């Protein structure tokens, strides 16, 4: 109930905070009502609990292709890595990179919530319904922000 | 039982062990046969995926994550768990055996699993079956042959 949900919020926060401080680029897409099955089939099917330990294994190896593309999460479980999304059609600030545009592109087509970490700055963003917003790197505020965007 | 499936697994296991070996990365991989290892699966991180050499390498090489410790369990050529621990042997054996070696002996005494080990110290490849451990070759063509032998 609340225990699986709250562990996911704690583990997603911790993971995003880690990738941020280490400036490791990352996309983590969270399925809602719209099926991302097509995009799962584009990447590599891996099923597991959303564990910081597994996401560290993946992302802290720049040689591995698993560190590339997006992680897709369904029902608090990882279902794929290395998934690619369509680019946004919007005119967006130049500061936003490839990952940001793929994330926006996905959310323009369906109800997925996508989090992005910037490899350049370390900043954490969320894309929801064709809108992208920057989240704080402060640990306390970030968790509340993450919960808001996943419960809205 | 399909020929391409077993051949692909044999190649993937061979390339994986040779690489761990040459880079002296500690590893243990248990193959389930007729005796269920479901109890040891539930004790580790449940991770379902194809047996991909890239992913196997990021698991054991990545020292920051605890995933590199303990065993990967394989069922029907698929990964089903990582960081599974096995009971160590209760036989009086030589001190030159480390944790992984005693774990493989321990497991294979209780069931028909086949457990491959790579030493972090020497990079030697061993296999454990029915409570007996033997070193394998680091020649590619031999290792294929030995792997095929022990898995039938």
């Amino acid at each position: 109930h609340t225990t699986s949900q709250k562990n996911f919020y704690d583990n997603l926060t911790s993971t995003l905070l880690r990738l941020s401080t280490d400036k490791i680029g990352a996309i983590i897409a969270i399925e809602n009502q719209d099926s991302l099955e097509s995009y799962v089939n584009i990447g590599y099917r891996v099923t597991s609990d959303f564990s910081p330990e597994l996401l560290v294994t993946i992302f802290y190896n720049k040689q591995s292709p698993l560190h590339d593309g997006a992680v897709i999460v369904r029902d608090y479980q990882i279902v794929s890595v290395s998934s690619y999304f369509p680019m946004t059609r919007q005119l967006i600030d130049v500061s936003y990179g490839s990952r940001h545009r793929s994330a926006l592109g996905l959310t323009e087509k369906c109800d997925a919530i996508v989090f992005i970490v910037s490899e350049t700055t370390g900043k954490i963003s969320v894309a929801v319904r064709g809108v992208i917003k920057t989240l704080s790197s402060n640990s306390d505020r970030l968790q509340d922000q993450i919960i808001h965007y996943l419960t809205v």
